[PDB]
């Protein structure tokens, strides 16, 4: 009579916004109440938590990215097209873990390598290969998740033979300040990052196609769907409802304009008519 589900996120702006959207949709369209949980860390943290489940100090639902799941299935970085990534993780997670991938939200939040526009013009940079030829002169500032993830810098560095003068691990917001001030020359910008809006940066082309697609989708434990089958349709109301530009704008409302992510998520859903006004 008082059933609850746990929606998890790791700790970054987009993750919390989209987890909040999932929680708001569930509470708007079902009789379930939602525990919102934040998990410390990056790679495989939400995956392990959902394997435990909300009844065992874990989570029942979170928004995963196809490429992050794909690299864990394969055991080595590989590239593919959006459908290849999505269908592979959907079938594998269902068969191995009884985890259900719902429909993609609509955006691809990939890792990138990004430089200031002026630096790109100064050195004629368009591609990762262009950058690698001169990386020995440059400093990379990047997030811990990118530097430590199996699908992040370790394999990219080996494939392109990147040789930066110095490589610094940085918090998410401050790497944008650091590249704006030329404390570093390259950052691992993420494609939906809010602060890409306010900095004059150039996203370089991954010409060897190292990275897989990173399409966000809600995923849920099958036993939670068995108990509450309505969830499937409710969460699929978000299907293709968030473009890259929309997600970027929401992220900037938090990171650039100081709004809290709960407010940003709820007002977005109200604007799009996905939940009721008032
Ligand atoms: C480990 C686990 N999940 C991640 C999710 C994301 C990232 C890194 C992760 N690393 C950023 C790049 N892909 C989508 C977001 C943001």
């Amino acid at each position: 009579a008082n059933d609850t589900v746990v929606v998890g996120s790791i700790i970054f702006t987009e993750g919390i916004i989209v987890a909040n959207m999932v929680a708001e949709m569930i509470e708007a369209h079902t009789d379930l109440k939602v525990v919102r949980k934040l998990n410390l860390g990056g790679y495989n943290v939400n995956f392990e938590a959902i394997k435990r489940g909300g009844a065992n100090n874990g989570i029942d639902i979170y928004v995963e990215y196809t490429g992050h799941g794909l690299v864990d299935i394969l055991g080595f970085p590989a590239t593919t097209d959006p459908e290849g990534a999505y269908e592979t993780v959907k079938k594998e997670y269902k068969r191995k873990w009884n985890i259900v991938w719902l429909k993609p939200l609509g955006f691809n939040n990939t890792y990138t390598l990004t430089v200031k526009d002026e630096l790109a013009k100064q050195y004629n940079l368009k591609t990762f290969s262009d950058l690698a030829k001169i990386s020995d002169k440059l400093i990379l500032g990047a997030t811990m998740w990118f530097l430590e993830g199996p699908d992040g810098y370790p394999g990219l560095q080996k494939l392109y033979n990147f040789k930066f003068k110095h490589t610094k691990s940085m918090d998410m917001g401050i790497r944008y300040t650091a590249i704006d001030n030329n404390e570093v020359q390259v950052i691992d910008a993420w494609a939906t990052d809010g602060l890409l809006v306010s900095h004059k940066l150039k996203i370089l082309e991954d010409d060897k196609a190292f990275f897989p697609p990173y399409y966000a989708a809600p995923i849920i434990r099958q036993d939670v769907l068995d108990k509450h089958p309505e969830l499937k349709d409710v969460l699929n109301k978000l299907a293709n409802q968030i473009s890259l530009e929309e997600m970027q704008k929401l992220n900037y409302k938090v990171d650039g304009e100081g709004q809290d992510p709960a407010k940003v998520a709820k007002e977005f859903l109200k604007e799009k008519g996905l939940i009721l006004q008032v």
